[PDB]
């Protein structure tokens, strides 16, 4: 009767607490997706415990063997009965689990070295100076993949063979090639990351133009599961009180 | 299979009569994003439709006493229509009683001012009386301020809910025309996409002060337990993924606009 939560460590919606090693259970996190947990537990009134991921991905479907990793497939092939976590709603991840409706609004953004001559997702596609890449097994890098707009698919055809390789397994990592790069690299992710890096020490970073889509991160349960009612109408519930938005000012605290 | 019934609403640029409409019959009468978007709709889940203008024009509210449904929502609720396809926003007590789809259009609570307007903020608005200030009727909006438990926002319903004359309207239209009639003492709480919608519309004497007071969306509504919801929900992840949605917005919002 405990419900086995699966996330993500991704600041600031899942942390380390400082001095973890000698703490136990859900007391060993903190964070945006943490306090969301506690308050969508309280009005479903279930017992949960948190566990992350085991291969640290947010969930892509390997086209060679068509098997969902990530915390999708920890939904798809029943290791967890809810995802709490930045995981965004997308056609083919709705084909395979339910999404609640979205509890925070993201846009896919472009993050540059303060200084960069980069104004917009056109600029990148017009050089070959400065570098850019995308987070794997997500759904930034499946956006570039599937674009049939110009700009778009002209950047991913770019990304698909750079050599070495422009992308990288963990968000934090694609931070520091902004900062080395001398702003010969540009990272792909998602608004919220970004202006949340764009607030935080050596704050030499900078989000720039608009977002190129627009869309949100919601709760995920396994397909047909009796919890995806109950926790839908807990987030809209949160969102109507205001609840959500003091979390965001919380977490994105200046 | 059989001729989808469509609820929608008489809302610029949504819903609206084509110049020639009245040598015109069916869907054929209307034109707006919700048509557009019916048609884009209707043809990924591979369905006939027919658009049917709410009866009352209303968007939908429970009524306290009756419990009945009344605007899009009702016809959805009571067997009318099979589907509403309108600026309809989704909120708790809605989805208690129908279903909505992943939203496909943003928006907030906006505040709308005649320009000159000595007034920035919501909570500009609630610490005078100089300028009054009201919502729509039946709406989502009107529900936020009576519901919420915020200082400002419950100040504002405090006042709003006894004012004489009544600063309720019963279409945006009419809520428009109020603030640019009243010289500046008349401000409007409506949806920020209404808002930004007629910032660009002649003779451009309005505008929208300070951030929005809420963040949500509009959704595809179905009655519960519809078979037609999952399939409508699919198809707008895909237009959105397509990026056919921010056309669709472009196409009605600024593509036409007309201050420049
Ligand atoms: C179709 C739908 N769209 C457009 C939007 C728009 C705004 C937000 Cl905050 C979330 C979504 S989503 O993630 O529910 N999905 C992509
Ligand atoms: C909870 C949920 N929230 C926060 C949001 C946020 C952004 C958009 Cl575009 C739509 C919605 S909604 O209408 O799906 N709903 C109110
Ligand atoms: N939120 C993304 C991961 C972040 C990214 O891909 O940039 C996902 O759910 O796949
Ligand atoms: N979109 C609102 C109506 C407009 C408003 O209330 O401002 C609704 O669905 O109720």
């Amino acid at each position: 009767k405990t419900v086995v939560v699966t996330t993500i460590l991704e600041s600031p919606y899942v942390m380390m607490k400082k001095n973890h090693e000698m703490l136990e259970g859900n007391e060993r996190y903190e964070g945006y997706c943490v306090d969301l947990a506690a308050e969508i537990a309280k009005h479903c009134g279930f017992k949960y415990k948190l566990t992350i991921v085991g291969d640290g991905k947010y969930g892509a479907r390997d086209a060679d063997t068509k098997i969902w990793n990530g915390m999708v497939g920890e939904l798809v092939y029943g290791k967890a009965d809810i995802a709490i976590a930045p995981l965004t709603i997308t056609y083919v991840r709705e084909e395979v689990i339910d999404f609640s409706k979205p509890f925070m609004s993201l846009g896919i953004s472009i993050m540059i070295k303060k200084g960069t001559p980069i104004e917009s997702a056109e600029d990148l596609s017009k050089q070959t100076e400065i570098a850019y890449g995308t987070l794997d097994s997500g759904s930034t890098k499946e956006f570039f993949r599937r674009s049939k707009i110009a700009v778009f698919d002209k950047m991913w055809t770019y990304m698909r063979s750079a050599e070495p390789s422009v992308f990288v397994r963990t968000t934090a990592e694609g931070v520091a090639r902004v900062r080395k790069s001398k702003g010969k690299y540009a990272y792909l992710l998602e608004s919220t990351m970004n202006e949340y890096i764009e607030q935080r020490k050596p704050c030499d970073t900078m989000k720039v133009g608009g977002n190129l889509d627009s869309k949100g991160y919601g709760i995920a349960t396994p397909k047909g599961s009796s919890l995806g009612n109950a926790v839908n109408l807990a987030v809209l519930k949160l969102s109507e009180q205001g609840l959500l938005d003091k979390l965001k000012n919380k977490w994105w605290y200046d």
